[PDB]
């Protein structure tokens, strides 16, 4: 099944259906856009559209003089292909999850260690404005109520709401995990843009549908979120120590610590982990 | 100015020309689409793909009731938006540049370390490859023939060709340049991959536009070639004496030494550098 809002979205996401389940093999010549226009259903101009798109992502080569031929993805993709390759295949989702999990714990002590050195006060304005957010997230009656007093409100807002879940408590549930998820993003891309390198936010920016897909389940788990929390004031602490040297140390713990987490986790994935929800 | 192929196409870059100008400040507003088509002189249909275009990659946020925002810059694109800056702001492509070596230089020991011990033969393997194919390139006397010659040869004339540079001398020289960054990403991105961590090798995929142009420029320089042939060498031997303490060693100093030879290639940039390829 496929889903999608546009006639162009739902084009989009049959062809990377058909490119996946040897319809449309890699290594193989895309039919001409006369004859797959009527096939998909789509007009030529939408069809247009479309195929730039699935090149600018890696999906297919399109080259002036030659026919569009369908890639060998995950040899030209970027980073955006996890989480949809998650959707195509539910039965890898533990193994893309912690090549994430893995990643994030390996790469965090480089940037993380240029950004409280090369940008002090703003890497801790911005994990005291986590762990604040968070404590008052987790403390206060309702998520609505946090919301109403927060500043982040609109940012947080724009992508976070639940106006289908009605029981209450599972709507608390998901709307907490799914703002603790929020700031938790929030910590590690904008430290990873205060390294002085760009490269380290724009990995987390492409990885973000994946990170916002596994972190709201995550921290549906109170005991995540105390976790978590209790991190946040450790990165604070070796940076204003100066304790250069604790990072590496404070980062590999709390990989262990949430790993064991999310291994008990991992056996009780919803069913709708893979879904897909634009 | 503003190269490309389509209608869509020139629209697009002629208005992120415009937000990067001032014309669209970065957390601006953007005009209703229908004063958007009149001021810039663009129909309604082609400006409504442009948009979307925009919006996919990260330029400008689109919401059904609210109107469209331009982004903070770098607030959501990912990797693919640097090759981008190179042209639209090529004043600072050296920056651009300095944060690609320094993160593959602090990135490598983690992932060559995964892949040396984890896929110890193949990793060599590919090494292997990489080095006898770059010494055979450098002492080659025709890049046609020797390409003709190379199992590669369909991959590597892909996006590799030099049809518009009469002099063959010259040609020579740009197809040698171009053949040995080819190598190097392979080098560089197959070992990431053979890390067992997909994340590594798709970081490389993303950069790969950016990675090209570097390399194109930075492989036409004889030493740097050498370098990293030199380096090549050294990778294959820690991987096959497991001696691990000395991976960051190499790896760390053929950052400084190739840094150095940036840090003067820098000050001569030729003049299609930044330029827009497509």
């Amino acid at each position: 099944v496929i889903k999608a809002k546009s006639p162009a979205g739902f084009a989009e996401k049959y062809i990377i259906e058909s490119i996946w389940n040897g319809r449309f093999p890699p290594g193989s010549i895309l039919p001409a856009e006369r004859e797959l226009s009527e096939l998909i259903g789509v007009t030529r101009t939408t069809l247009r559209e479309v195929l730039q798109r699935l090149a600018r992502d890696g999906w297919l080569t399109i080259q002036h003089g030659k026919p569009t031929k369908v890639n060998q993805f995950m040899e030209t993709s970027g980073l955006h292909i996890l989480d949809t390759l998650m959707t195509l295949d539910a039965e890898n989702a533990t193994s893309i999850v912690e090549d994430l999990l893995a990643a994030r714990t390996n790469i965090s002590p480089i940037f993380m260690r240029y950004a409280f050195k090369l940008n002090k006060e703003s890497a801790e304005r911005i994990m005291i404005n986590v762990i604040e957010s968070c404590e008052a997230l987790v403390n206060a009656p309702s998520w609505d109520a946090f919301i109403a007093a927060s500043p982040y409100a609109e940012k947080i807002q724009q992508h976070v709401k639940e106006d289908s879940e009605k029981d209450e408590l599972k709507r608390q549930e998901i709307l907490i995990a799914k703002t603790f998820n929020f700031y938790d993003y929030m910590l590690f891309q904008r430290l990873a843009f205060h390294s002085g390198n760009q490269i380290y936010g724009l990995i987390f920016n492409g990885l973000k549908k994946l990170y916002d897909r596994v972190g709201s389940y995550y921290f549906s788990n109170p005991q995540a979120r105390e976790l978590a929390m209790e991190f946040y004031r450790q990165l604070l602490a070796v940076c204003q120590s100066g304790e250069r040297e604790h990072l590496p140390q404070v980062i590999r713990q709390y990989g262990i610590a949430s790993g064991h987490i999310w291994n008990q986790m991992k056996m009780t994935l919803p069913s709708n982990f893979t879904e897909d929800d634009c």
